[PDB]
Parts: C-alpha cells; sequence; structure tokens
C-alpha cells in the first residue's frame, strides 16, 4: 500500500500514532478486500478476459470501430488492473472511508456510450443517428456520473444519487429496448432475427446485473467483498461487452452477406405507440406497405 | 471537515497521533484552499452562474432540449456547491493526498456532451447526426476520464493521462472546427454567419482554456489555489456554457424565422478535404449547384 498501514493503539486504544512520513492513514482502508479463495478467481476471470478481448481485436482484425474500441479498452484495463490494481486511482480511497472503483465506472464511461452507438446501428448500415439516440447516450452517462458519485458517498446522500441513477437507468433500459423492437423488425426474417433476439437477452440480463451488483457490494450494503465484486463485474463484463461485440460482429457479417447476394431492398412495416420500421426483404415481390398490430 | 483535523506531534515531529474516533487523516488535506479574497470572489462568481443559468432557463422557458438540459445542471451544480463544496465527494480527498474535484469533471460529463449534440445541429432543423458526430461525443468523453484520471493521479501518471486527454482533446477540436466550417457555410448569408463565427470564437477559448487552468491549478503544478481554480472555472463555464447557450437559442430563432418567412430552400454548396454543404437560400432564384476553393 501506500497508504500508512502501521500503526499503534495508546490511551487503552483511543489514540492512534504513525510515523510522521506524509503518508495518510485511516482504519477503514485496511479492511480486507476478501479471502485467497476470492483472489484466485479474479485473477483468472481477468486473465480469461484480458486473453479473450485480445482474441476478439485479432479475430475482427481477419465501420466496425465500435468492436474494436471497446475490446481495446478491456485489454488496456486488464494491463493497469494486472499492475496497478490496488493502487490510486484504480481504487479511489476516500477521506471517509470509501473504497471507490474508479477504473470500472472510468471503464464505462469509455466502453458503454459506444455499445449504445453500436445498437444504435446493430445492422451497420445506416449512417445517420436520429434524436433517441442521443437521449440514450446523455441518460447512460448521467447514470453512470449519479452511480459513481452514490459510490463515493455514504449513508443518504448515496442512496439519492443511486436512486437518480435509476431514474436515468431505466430511461435508458426502457429506450435500449425500444431500438431492439426496431432492430428485429428490420434485419432478416431468419438467422438475423435469431441474433438480434439473443443480444437482446444478453444486453438486458447483463446491463440489469449491474445495479444488483451496485447494491451487493462494498459501494451498497457491502455483503460482497472487493475480490467478490471484482468477479461478479468480470462475468457480467464478458457478457455487455465480448459475447455482446462478438455477436455484433456475426450480426453485421450476415447483414453484408445478405446485401451482397440479394441486394438492399426494402418494404416498409408499420408498428401500431405508432412506429414504421423499413424491413429489409430478399426479393422484389415484396416492396409494398406492410404493418403489424403490437 | 468531516475527516481528522485535531492532532498532535510527538517524538521532535517524527510521530503524530489522533483520536480514535474512526476518521481519515492526512496532513496535505489540511492545506488551505486560499486567501478570503478568492473566497470572496469564488462566491461571488458562483451566485452570478446561479443566477444567470435560472435566468436562462426561464428565458428559454419563454427540440430546444439541449439549452435546458446544461442550465439544469449548472443550477443543480450550485446548490451543491452552495450546501457542500468542500465535503465528500464534491472534493475528494484520496489517500495519496489529492484534492480532486469530482463534481467539476462530473459536470462536464453531464455537459459537455450535452453542448457537442447542440453543436452537431446548430440550426436545429436536422433530425439525424452523421458518424462524425458521435466520434466527437466518444473523443471527448475520454478526454473528461484521463483528465479526471490525471486530476486523481500524481507524478508521471498524472502526465500520461493527462497526454492522452490533450490527444482525445486535439480530436475533439480538430472535428469541432470542422463542424463550426460547416456550420457556418450552411447558415444564410447575413445575421446568422455573425452568431457561428461568434461562437466559435466563444467555444475555442473557453473550451481551450481548460487544460491550461488545469495545467496552472493543484492538479498540475499547484500555481493556482482550490478558490482560484474555482474563480477561473466558473469564468469559462459562463463562456462555455451560459453565453454559448444563449448565443444557440438565439441561433435557433433566427434560423426558424428565416424557414417561416422564406420556407427551406436549399442550394448544395460543395467544399474543396473536400466537403459540400447544403446552404440555406432566400430565394427559389438559387437552387443550383455553387462551389468554394478553400
Ligand atoms: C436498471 C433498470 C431496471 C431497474 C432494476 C434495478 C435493479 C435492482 C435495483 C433495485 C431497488 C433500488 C434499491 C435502492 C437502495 C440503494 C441504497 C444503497 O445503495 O444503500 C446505501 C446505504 O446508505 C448503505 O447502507
Ligand atoms: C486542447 C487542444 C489544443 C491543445 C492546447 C493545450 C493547452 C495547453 C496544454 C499544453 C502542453 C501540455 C503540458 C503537459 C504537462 C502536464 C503534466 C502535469 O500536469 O504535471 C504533472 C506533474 O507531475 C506535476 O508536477
Ligand atoms: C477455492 C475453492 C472455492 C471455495 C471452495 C470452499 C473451500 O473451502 O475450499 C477451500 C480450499 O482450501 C481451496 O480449494
Ligand atoms: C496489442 C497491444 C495493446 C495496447 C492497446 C492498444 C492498441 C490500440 C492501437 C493504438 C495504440 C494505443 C496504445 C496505448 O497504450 O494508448
Ligand atoms: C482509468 C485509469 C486508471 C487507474 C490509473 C492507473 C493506476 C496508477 C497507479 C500507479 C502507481 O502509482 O504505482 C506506484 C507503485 O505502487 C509504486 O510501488
Ligand atoms: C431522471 C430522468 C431524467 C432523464 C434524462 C434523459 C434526458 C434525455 C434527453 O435529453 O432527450 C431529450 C429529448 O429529445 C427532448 O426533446
Ligand atoms: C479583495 C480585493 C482583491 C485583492 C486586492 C489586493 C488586496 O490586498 O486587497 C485586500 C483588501 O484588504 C481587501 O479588499
Ligand atoms: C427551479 C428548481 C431547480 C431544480 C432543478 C431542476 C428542474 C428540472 C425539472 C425536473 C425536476 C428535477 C429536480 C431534481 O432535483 O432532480
Ligand atoms: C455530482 C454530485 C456531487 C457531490 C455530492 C454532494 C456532496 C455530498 C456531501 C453531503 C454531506 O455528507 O454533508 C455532511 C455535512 O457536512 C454534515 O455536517
Ligand atoms: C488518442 C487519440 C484517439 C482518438 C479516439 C477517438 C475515436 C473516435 C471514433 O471512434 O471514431 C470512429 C471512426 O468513425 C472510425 O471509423
Ligand atoms: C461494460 C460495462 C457496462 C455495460 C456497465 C453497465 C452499467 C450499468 C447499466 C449500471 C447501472 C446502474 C444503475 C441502473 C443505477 C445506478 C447504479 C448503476 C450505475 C450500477
Ligand atoms: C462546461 C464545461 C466544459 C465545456 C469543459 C470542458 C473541458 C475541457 C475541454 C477539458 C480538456 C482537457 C484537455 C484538452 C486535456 C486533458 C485535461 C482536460 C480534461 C482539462
Amino acid at each position: 500500500m501506500l497508504f500508512q498501514t502501521s500503526y499503534t493503539l495508546e490511551n487503552n486504544g483511543s489514540v492512534i500514532c504513525i510515523p510522521n512520513n506524509g503518508q495518510c492513514f485511516c482504519l477503514a482502508w485496511l479492511k480486507s478486500n476478501g479471502t485467497n479463495a476470492e483472489k484466485l478467481a479474479a485473477n483468472i476471470l481477468q486473465w480469461i478476459t484480458f486473453a479473450l478481448s485480445a482474441l476478439c481485436l485479432m479475430f475482427y482484425g481477419y465501420c466496425g470501430w465500435e468492436e474494436i474500441y471497446v475490446a481495446t479498452i478491456e485489454m488496456i484495463k486488464f494491463i493497469i488492473e494486472y499492475f496497478h490494481e490496488f493502487d490510486e486511482p484504480a481504487v479511489i480511497y476516500s477521506s471517509n472511508g470509501n473504497k471507490t472503483v474508479w477504473l470500472r465506472y472510468a471503464e464505462w464511461l469509455l466502453t458503454c456510450p459506444v455499445i449504445l452507438i453500436h445498437l444504435s446501428n446493430l445492422t451497420g448500415l445506416a449512417n445517420d443517428y436520429n434524436k433517441r439516440t442521443m437521449g440514450l447516450l446523455v441518460s447512460d452517462i448521467g447514470t453512470i456520473v449519479w452511480g459513481t458519485t452514490a459510490a463515493l458517498s455514504k449513508g443518504y446522500v448515496r442512496v439519492i444519487f443511486f436512486l437518480m441513477g435509476l431514474c436515468y437507468g431505466i430511461y435508458t433500459f426502457f429506450n435500449a429496448a425500444k431500438v431492439y423492437i426496431e432492430a428485429y423488425h428490420t434485419v432478416p426474417k431468419g438467422r438475423c432475427r435469431q441474433v438480434v433476439t439473443g443480444m437482446a437477452w444478453l444486453f438486458f440480463v447483463s446491463w440489469g446485473m449491474f445495479p444488483i451488483l451496485f447494491i451487493l457490494g462494498p459501494e451498497g450494503f457491502g455483503v460482497l467483498s472487493v475480490y467478490g465484486s471484482t468477479v461478479g463485474h468480470t462475468i457480467i463484463d464478458l457478457m455487455s461487452k465480448n459475447c455482446w461485440g462478438l455477436l455484433g460482429h456475426y450480426l453485421r457479417v450476415l447483414i453484408h452477406e445478405h446485401i451482397l447476394i440479394h441486394g438492399d431492398i426494402r418494404k416498409t412495416t408499420k408498428l401500431n405507440t405508432e412506429i414504421e420500421v423499413e424491413t429489409l426483404v430478399e426479393d422484389e415481390a415484396e416492396a409494398g406497405a406492410v404493418s403489424s398490430e403490437d
């Protein structure tokens, strides 16, 4: 540690004395991060993630910028974890006694908006983004900022900022859901609709797990230890980023093959909220005005 | 303060003893935030900003969501400053001795992307955003994340993260410049082109001042004190947000009046990098294919 770890209790445990060496001191910081079993598990999941993220980068290496940016950051993340995981400021040890994993929240700020940009162009064919895309990004940034602030805070201040994060988060989840519904009815009828369905399940489950891990972790009720929280977070990271990004590359190849073999043939379908989506079709026998009541 | 402020030096200044009351302690945290003159100046500029931001909200209150979101956050910001400016986590007092103004960086994360979204639709007429818009947002988020990490860090770690912020920042500034060039040649020939020119000056000067205030502040070489840094930051805040947002509302009204009186009549002008922009014109005697060599 690069904070004070050696001290003496004096006067029946009522006074703590430390070397006057310029280092900060706090008992709360010295609480254990967890068991050796938790530590072993965390280093394994990290290695798996560093390696798999590096494989994904090379694999994608065989437009497309979103999968690479996230996979690059995940890799960079491990080297910092690997060398300085518990060094400030990968973990912030603050005057109120909290341990805040800035690396995680910073990583979310780097990667989550890019995932949402990817989500807004699942097929990869669009060159533009609507107004709703922008709201998705702004709501998500706020979620992380409130969540980070909550983690840095204590008591009632933590609770309030968490709840604003929850309000921002619901708005994010709701609009993400809207995007996936449009995407499902946009992509061709076969395999493309299977992949999109898989991504929705992956997305809502993995992203939905995050507020839960927060509540359980040191940032909430301290059920999970620091290592415990790391293991959980790396799991849902693999889901939310690596696996989801894999599917996204796969989905985009499938969309590309469809347009190469069949060309870009569109049919307008309307979904009655009442939304309209231009579905990709396979042959020119369809170019009509189809609908679908929900 | 809610950290330890009372201590005794023992053994010829080599041992510090504190009450064992659970509070964290560090000498670095107790350094003064600055002179009383600096404090007075900071409270004045904050009040000016709280009031003026509230005026802007009501004033805009007489599409348009970007001016309100930023002005709302600025207002909320002051109430937190007003009640808990130097309470954790508005300022983070970390184990490495740094004081990091999380409120500022968090505020930047909330407001700067929205300013850039506004910038990407200065006229307010567009319903879509290109790929380049998305890069603008992603580069800017990275800047803040690296800058925040640099502020939280020390020594060579601070320097590296600052430089990545600088690389991200240049990419942001460059693309912002691209947007303003397109915007200038898009808006009508008269007053609209004056306002856009004003915004470019405001934008690059106020945003450009931020890395400079960083280098001078406690986050860098400690030339400026904490209060000193606050005063500077509130000034360029008024420029980057309040004044710029004012012009943006004004610019959008002017664009709206043009389309109401004259309708939406466009002419394609091409700018030889070679870029094409559809300029708004006043009468149907222009609908041609004009160009302009740079
Ligand atoms: C994400 C979109 C779908 C929403 C589903 C969300 C997942 C579960 C959240 C649940 C209830 C909120 C719980 C609020 C309590 C949190 C307060 C806290 O963290 O505890 C602080 C306290 O000071 C320490 O003792
Ligand atoms: C923003 C786009 C246009 C670019 C214009 C930028 C404005 C000026 C930046 C300049 C040089 C960079 C200076 C790099 C030195 C910073 C390192 C530092 O902060 O000092 C840490 C040290 O450890 C404490 O003693
Ligand atoms: C790669 C990392 C990802 C996809 C992280 C996602 C994180 C979230 C969806 C976090 C959500 C939260 C809330 C819904 C409420 C406030 C607490 C948070 C930040 C954990
Ligand atoms: C309302 C707040 C605004 C507009 C803040 C803008 C901040 C910046 C443009 C900061 C830029 C930085 C760099 C260019 C390099 C790294 C250090 C920063 C974060 C100060």
